[PDB]
């Protein structure tokens, strides 16, 4: 399904100044990645 969300297996999370790193649900690590699927 298309979903409204990040992508499939990713999330987004700013930090408290405002630049946002990303938490893999695929490997399980909060880092700076580009998503599984780019786009």
């Amino acid at each position: 399904g298309s979903s409204s969300g990040l992508p499939p297996g990713w999330e987004e999370k700013q930090d408290d100044r405002g630049r946002s790193y990303y938490v893999d649900h695929n490997s399980k690590t909060t880092t700076w990645s580009k998503p599984t699927m780019q786009d």
